[PDB]
């Protein structure tokens, strides 16, 4: 099983990128994640309209490059976002319409595919068409304005400007079937394909919460759009809360649709997220793996024939054969967590929550009180904290979020009573544990 | 009155109050909560040692005196703190020692409660002498180097400066029965009042977290101190996650104790704490009541008139005599609820837990998509967000964190099939539930 993400997805002939912030390049804790887990990258914000052309016929690099520059150093391919888009237009754009916005469209396609010429895996030629009425129609925008065949032209001109890139139409909103714009989305890129219209993918955002909630249907949506003759690709995930479950679903329904070309999460860290607080990335604000990275990194390596225990289960670990257990069934804050001899009892029935928490007595967390070898390892009140999130990793491991430690009976001991502490990880029995 | 703390605890003789930063009280959303609910007010740093007497025998009230008016201007009274201790002494008293050490230790006595003589109700005197070694013994300072016979010396002088005050001997980790620096504090009490030296108090800092965790054995703590003959008082209050249920206990342990005076939180909101990683007070950084909050409220007014039901239990409307019901027992994220015929199914089954979530299954929380009037109330993977937050109203109503607003059958609905959506509180049986 591969180690990071990027290597992972390449097991399926698959990519798993990133956004990636210019200005956060200088912060190693940043560039050390991201260099390390991604194969793919897409600019945050660098390559957008007025990042590209300031001015109108002035095309400026110096940010996009800073991006580009670093991905291709690191060994990562690249997406272009984006050339045609009613949002972040420059101010001179802004001010423009009818034919002129529409030769000024054109032109900024020119301008920067040039630029780029293969150099671009794909390019997001056209962003967020569609309206979030309800209606299923176009946005009204300037560039809609223009004449309802502006997103058509802005295609036949990207084909010409590098008929090396794939071409992709991209939009939020359109991953649940039901959705009148998911549908308008697709009736589009259906007539494109059926009048030779150059469009080569669909980029699915993937921006979800709690208003606009991942749902299993995503998987047809993809299969939908695959089956008109395009690629597909997610290409700005995030999820409100960041549910480990969610997370393995949305990449299982990549891993269902062999045209899914491959995943981007919308930023390295929590922190540098446009939705911090939403914490809806793989990695938090410390930089530090978060249960769901577990769960994305277990799917691209291709998950498990036995799905793992729902509602309750014990913790039973290699080495004793004895479950991790709760003295005396105490409920008290800071009692330390111990091993013993498994029966069924509350006190050994831990659930792992999608939030990455091990609650047991159903308000109560597998809590660490420190970061360092020897840290007690006991229940409190759960409230979310690092302190408060693990890791089960699939060689039987479970690592503290916070402190990147495995749960380890003291002194490799096996017998009842053995205390259980954090300490660094190794591979020994007295680490690894079974979920029944 | 019973809808603010101060107020509530007033009912019973006794106060809430809080921390306040002189720094902050040009804030008026920081005022607005302040000035409303609490009827005690603590300097957290304006009368400190340093604070009051830059250099030596040149003392400065400016600060003081700007918290001491606020509070008294408000309807609160004030906790002075702090008279002698070890940490952030002034460059001019740390570089002393001896017998003069000692002199400027009774000097600064006299200046700083002369200053304020008969206005204050309780001073901390004396704080955190003690150390965490584990010995039990007194901690090692330049104060304690002076003589054993300080705390005594600084108690007498105390005394004397103005007899009206009430004089408190103030620390941390003194909350659990059984710890040797709790003892250490209770036999230096004990010895003090079998003496005669003039002690009228021990004030309980109550910093809780998951290194230094609640114990039930606190109100034993409380009681056998108070059977020396000396009041307590719990003066900096903050409990890392906040639970609902440790305020409450902590709450109802004071309630408990004729001895207690009444509890001071270390600050108004999260945002203001020495410890916001903790996000241990009852206001979030955006002034919105915690789960906690109500929690506290309704220890104050007395409790309910029955145990209120702990994990599992239906939530059935007033007005409909339905329950809150998951449709077709779905685990769908965006799942609105509605009301429907009560019945033993998990999808009728919610559980509050401490950080203020209604859970369903086991992993899924009741959620509200926006914080407008009508947003859907709907079932989310739990995560901890605002909108997965909320506060059971002692007359009621259930109302989210994050929106300030009720759960409410719409358009008073109360068929099989109601939906359920947020909207303005209106004490409406539309908007009433009881817990069974
Ligand atoms: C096989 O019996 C089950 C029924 O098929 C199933 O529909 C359910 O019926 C319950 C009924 O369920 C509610 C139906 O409306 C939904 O909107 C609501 O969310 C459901 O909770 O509630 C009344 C109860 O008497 C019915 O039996 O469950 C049946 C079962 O066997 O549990
Ligand atoms: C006679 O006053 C009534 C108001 O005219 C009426 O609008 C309503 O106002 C309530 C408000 O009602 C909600 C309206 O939307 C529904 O979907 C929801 O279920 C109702 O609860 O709720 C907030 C309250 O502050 C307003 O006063 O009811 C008023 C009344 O007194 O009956
Ligand atoms: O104020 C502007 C921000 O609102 C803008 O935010 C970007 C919007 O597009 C998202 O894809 C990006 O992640 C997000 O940062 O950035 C530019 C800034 O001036
Ligand atoms: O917690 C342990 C309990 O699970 C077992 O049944 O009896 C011994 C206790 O210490
Ligand atoms: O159990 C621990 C063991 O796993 C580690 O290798 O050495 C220290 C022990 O306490």
């Amino acid at each position: 099983a591969e180690s990071t993400l990027g290597a992972a997805a390449a097991q399926s002939g698959r990519y798993f990128g990133t956004a990636i912030a210019s200005g956060k390049l200088g912060d190693s804790a940043y560039t050390t994640i991201a260099s390390r887990e991604f194969n793919m990258v897409t600019a945050e914000n660098e390559m957008k309209i007025d990042a590209t052309e300031p001015q109108r016929g002035q095309f400026n690099f110096s940010a996009g490059d800073r991006v580009y520059n670093w991905a291709v150093q690191n060994g990562k391919q690249v997406r272009g976002h984006t050339l045609a888009w009613h949002s972040q237009q420059p101010g001179w754009m802004q001010s423009l319409s009818g034919s002129t916005l529409r030769q000024a469209m054109i032109d900024h396609i020119n301008g920067v595919m040039g630029h780029y010429k293969g150099k671009i895996a794909q390019w997001d030629v056209v962003n967020e068409a569609f309206s979030d009425d309800g209606s299923g129609g176009r946005r009204d925008s300037n560039l809609q304005r223009t004449g309802n065949d502006w997103i058509e032209v802005a295609f036949r001109t990207a084909r010409a400007a590098d008929p090396a890139a794939k071409l992709c139409y991209n939009d939020y909103n359109i991953e649940n079937w039901t959705w009148a714009k998911t549908q308008g989305v697709y009736n589009m890129v259906r007539d494109f394909k059926q009048r030779g219209v150059p469009i080569d993918c669909v980029g699915f955002q993937s921006h979800f919460n709690s208003g606009s909630p991942y749902n299993s249907n995503f998987r047809t949506t993809l299969q939908n759009f695959a089956a008109l003759g395009v690629d597909v690709a997610i290409t700005e995930l995030d999820i409100q809360g960041a549910s480990s479950s969610t997370y393995a679903a949305v990449t299982n329904d990549c891993l269902a649709v062999s045209r899914c070309l491959g995943i981007t999460v919308w930023g390295v860290r929590d922190t540098d997220s446009w939705r911090s607080g939403d914490t809806p990335l793989l990695f938090n604000g410390d930089g530090s793996k978060k249960a769901a990275y577990t769960a994305v990194l277990n799917a691209l390596n291709g998950g498990s024939s036995t799905p793992p225990p729902s509602g309750g289960g014990q913790i039973k670990g290699v080495g004793s054969g004895r479950c991790l257990d709760v003295p005396n069934a105490s409920t008290t804050d800071g009692t330390q967590v111990q091993l013993y001899d498994c029966h069924s009892a509350t006190n050994q029935q831990w659930t792992y929550t999608d939030a990455g928490e091990l609650r047991v007595y159903g308000d109560k967390c597998l809590d660490a009180a420190g970061t360092g070898n020897g840290t007690k390892v006991q229940i409190y009140s759960c409230w979310g904290g690092d302190n408060q999130k693990w890791r089960l990793n699939s060689d039987g491991s479970i690592v503290g979020v916070q402190s990147g430690l495995c749960l380890d009976a003291v002194g490799g001991g096996t017998a009842n009573g053995t205390l259980i502490q954090l300490y660094s990880c190794s591979n020994g029995s007295n680490q690894r544990w079974t979920r029944t």
